[PDB]
Order: C-alpha cells, then structure tokens, then sequence
C-alpha cells in the first residue's frame, strides 16, 4: 500500500508497545492553492483486526461507499475500545510550531463543539502544541499517534521516518485525547481521503 509513494506497512508494533496492529486504510491531508490538490502529509489509521472487527458486525455486507455514507459507522471505529494507530508521514515540511498550531486549532475547535474546552483541556492541549513546538517536521518525518484506549495517548516522532523504540509523551487527558481521534476520523476530518480507504478497509475485512 502507497500514498504518493510513502508505502505504508500492513502491520505495526507502535513505540514501547507489544501488540501488532494491521492497516485500515491511507489517506493524506490535502490543503487547496487556487483551487489546486496539494498533499501535505500521508495518515495511515491502524488498530487491532480481528478485534475491532468484533465491533463492528453490524456494518457486514455494507460497501465502502455505503460506509462512508453513515456517519455511525466511524462513530463506532472512534468508540470502539481497542488499540488504534494514526502513523503520519509529512510529505511537505513543517515547523513544529506550525505543526502543533493547526493541530492545535483543530482539536480545539472539535472541543468546542462538544462544549468540552474547560481548563483542564486547555492545558492538557498546551502541553501537546508545546510538545509539537519543540519539534521539526522535515519531509519524510513521522508520526506516530497511538491510543492504547479510547482515553489515552502516547506521541513519538522520528526525523528519519524510522520507528522510535519507544513513546515520548503522553496526554493524559481523556477529552484531548478523544478530539485527536476525531481530526482524522471524525465528520469534520481533516482527511475524507483517509475515511474512505479506511472504509474500503473494513469493508473487505468484514466480508
């Protein structure tokens, strides 16, 4: 599996962990000039197979698009109690500031939503951005968001796209953590390129 030539494995071990976790689908984060496609990054979504398979019996025999089409559908994915793995590949640089500000306006926005950006949110997603601030995101860099529960998340990065041996931070807050999920699975994803290979994905899992 590639996305503009940054293959994606079908299975990872994320950083410290112990269990493996198969490829869902592959998408990128595509941002407009004058009307004109331009892919920023690669987000490749990983959780556990047959697992979360187990979760999801009530959408065999649906296509992709008829996946795509029911909001539920990643309602579920994002609810479901297993590992899940967002790995990224940057394909045009960032700073790290820059990288962590939108990351952080994205979050931000889906707490909002949600009524849910008291304090202790917006100090955990501070701690998060400053993480991003510390950091250089040069083509080829990588990302790796793994949430061993839906309330928990550990981040590592790697400059040279290689896997690091273990995690580097951690973000403590369940509602943070939720949100982050949601920029790339949620119904205002920052990547519909992602949720329909992920609905492929399952789909064909499924059946």
């Amino acid at each position: 599996v590639t996305v503009d030539g940054i293959e994606f494995p079908p299975t990872i071990t994320p950083p410290g962990s112990s269990k493996s976790l198969t490829l869902l689908g592959a998408g990128v984060r595509g941002v407009e000039i004058e009307t004109i496609q331009i892919k920023m990054t690669a987000i490749g979504v990983y959780a556990e197979p047959e697992v979360i398979a187990s979760h999801l019996q009530k959408w065999k025999g649906k296509s992709a698009s008829e996946l795509v089409e029911d909001d539920g559908f990643f309602k579920d994915l994002v609810q479901a109690p297993v590992e899940k793995l967002v790995k990224i590949t940057i394909i045009k640089g960032f700073k790290g500031s820059q990288y962590g500000g939108a990351l952080e306006e994205s979050i931000r926005d889906r707490l909002a939503a949600l009524d849910k950006y008291s304090e202790a949110e917006e100090e955990s997603l501070e701690e998060l951005r400053e993480f991003f601030q510390t950091k250089s995101l040069p083509k080829g860099s990588v990302i790796f968001f793994h949430w061993p529960s839906p309330s928990t998340l550990q981040i590592s990065v790697s400059t040279d796209g290689s896997l690091p041996e273990e995690a580097e931070a951690t973000v403590e807050n369940a509602n943070v953590a939720a949100a982050l999920l949601d920029v790339f699975l949620g119904e205002n994803s920052v990547s519909p390129s992602t949720k329909a290979s992920v609905a492929e994905g399952i789909s064909a899992l499924l059946m």
